[PDB]
């Protein structure tokens, strides 16, 4: 190797994290990585929330490079949002560092009981400018600007609970992470990091629909009336509030989403999207894809896909690059 | 009797529904009653969306009444988003009639996987005027300034699966329904019905908090600090990212809910929050129970409790009257 390599933990096989650095001293933090969304936020030591209290905190008046700015911000995403005002100081991942603009949070009610309930800090985004809040440019292309990395491009190398941890890497592509061609897929937006491919499952089609891979999502998304045509076929049971469904995790007649373009067929068998819950039942399964209608029908490709799929995020290139990851390392 | 009753139909253990009547003609819909929100919407004969196919549809044609409006609005819901226009006609509940002020909806796409999965047409709010996108009087105001109803009141009487059907009366109180004294709590405000109680559970007290009674909310909704000091250590089950909390039914350690005042004392034990989910796993249960923040802490009474309790929404004497439901009529 040569590059910037940042270790990566499983949470369960459901969710991963990886930490980074803030100010100069240490402050270490643990993060959600997100391909999903363009800000870095962080939790405040002014902050009094149920939430923060078990987190590790941010301490703006510890560091000797931080930079007052105070200007207030909403950070929303689709499972809740966050509060609170911007702030600059020296970000450190790997061992690359640069000064940098993130969010100081000091409300994290929109954003419980899953802050609290999960082990992460705050959440690290990773996609383009126009997706920031703030006009923010990503650190990966501002870590070429400074040429500090060979090349605008990052890698996601995902860790299986019993097999291997993962990486994520700044700079370049390594062979060991993955086994077969790379297919590299275009951007049809500089905006999530998102291709076109026709999705179909069993007999239910749609052709050119927009996908979205993202770090930071526990599931496979799918649009609304997409799940209703797959649910059709099943026999799952739903659970009676909620739009979430349970089975054992051996039935036969469970889907596998083939994705296929001009350059690539992808498939994504049951053995990785299904969420394991053993301590419910033996055997037990959440069907663990989701009804998510976007203004464009669209599919999120999470977690489960990026732990099959080695990945490449090439800025250079507006692309997503695509390829089986090595089953051990 | 002499109050006007609508029967509520059971939703398969989960929602209740009750059919109100738009236009001149009759044109029957499937109403959520709810006293959580303020407007009154009904599905258009001009809809485009997908939701919408399985759907009755109002017709402005087919009426003599219609009065032409076409503010463009968007109603907003915790739970979604609908979207639409304004029209004046003749809204009639049970058979008390009047012009009203409601939206016809056009656009139904923000509001999934909920509407195609469910079988109401429409929701009719019952809460307050401040409540309203719009500044629209309650129907029961509208009923009483007119002089349709002796007093501008209406009940809930929630049914249960294999025992009763249910009733929601317009104007007076029905000595039918509960059992020994109805007790009355002022509002703190006149927007949602909303009392201040002393919410108990553990050795968890949270003194003076405000509590909406809700209707149309399947659940009980606590505070995510509270339910998390709650949950702690009874044998329950968070699924890692889902608010699906799993019990056995006999857990003997699952708490019984408890909120107070001068006045009342209200409980509501493991029996009343807890779902069966035997599908699932033989014995299993689920708490009803999700964790939401408010601006202020809040609890929201919803279905669960009213299933217990006999509900009483007075709009003249500006609060709520609480006792006991009969076990069967
Ligand atoms: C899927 C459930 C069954 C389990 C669960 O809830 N998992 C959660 C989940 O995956 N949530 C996803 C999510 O919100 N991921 C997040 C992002 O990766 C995607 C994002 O929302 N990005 C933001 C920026 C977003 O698009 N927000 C938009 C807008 O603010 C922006 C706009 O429209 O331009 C939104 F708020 F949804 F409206 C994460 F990671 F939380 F930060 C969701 C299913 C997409 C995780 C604990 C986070
Ligand atoms: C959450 C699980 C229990 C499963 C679930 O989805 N249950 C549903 C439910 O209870 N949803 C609740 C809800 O949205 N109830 C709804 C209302 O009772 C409250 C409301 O949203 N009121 C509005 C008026 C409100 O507070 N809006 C505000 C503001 O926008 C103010 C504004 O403009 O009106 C909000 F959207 F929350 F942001 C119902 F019925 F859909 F109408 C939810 C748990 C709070 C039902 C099975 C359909």
């Amino acid at each position: 190797s040569s590059n910037d390599n940042i270790e990566l933990v499983d949470f369960q096989n459901i969710m991963f994290y990886g930490d980074a650095e803030v100010g100069d001293n240490q402050q270490p933090f643990t993060f959600i990585l997100d391909t999903g969304s363009a800000n870095l936020w962080v939790p405040s030591v002014k902050c009094t929330t149920a939430g923060c209290l078990t987190k590790h905190l941010y301490d703006s008046s510890k560091s000797r490079t931080y930079e007052k700015d105070g200007t207030k911000v909403e950070m929303n995403y689709v499972s809740g949002t966050v509060s609170g005002f911007f702030s600059k100081d020296l970000v450190t991942v790997g061992n690359l560092s640069l000064p940098y603009k993130f969010i100081e949070v000091i409300d994290t009610n929109g954003f419980e009981p899953t802050y609290t309930a999960s082990t992460f800090d705050g959440i690290l985004g990773l996609g383009w400018k126009d997706l920031s809040i703030g006009s923010v440019d990503p650190i990966v292309v501002e870590l070429k600007n400074q040429n500090k990395i060979e090349n605008a491009l990052f890698t996601f190398y995902l860790p299986v609970h019993d097999k291997h941890t993962g990486f994520l890497t700044i700079g370049g592509i390594e062979e060991r992470f993955y086994e077969g061609p790379l297919t590299y897929e275009k951007l049809n937006h500089d905006l999530y990091w998102q291709i076109t491919l026709d999705a179909h499952v069993g007999n239910i089609m749609l052709e050119k629909a927009n996908c979205i891979v993202d770090s930071g999502t526990s599931a496979i998304t799918v649009p609304t009336d997409f799940l209703n045509k797959m649910l059709q076929n099943l026999d799952v049971i739903k659970v009676p509030f909620l739009p979430f469904y349970v089975t054992l995790c051996n039935n036969s007649k469970l889907p596998t989403f083939e994705f296929t373009s001009e350059n690539g067929k992808y498939t994504l068998e049951p053995e990785y999207y299904l969420q394991h819950i053993e301590d419910v039942g033996p055997g037990l399964c959440m069907l663990n894809i989701i009804g998510l209608d976007f203004p464009v029908p669209t599919f999120i490709l999470g977690d489960p896909f990026m732990r099959k799929y080695f990945t490449v995020f090439d800025y250079d290139n507006h692309s997503v690059g695509i390829a089986l990851a090595k089953k051990n390392l």
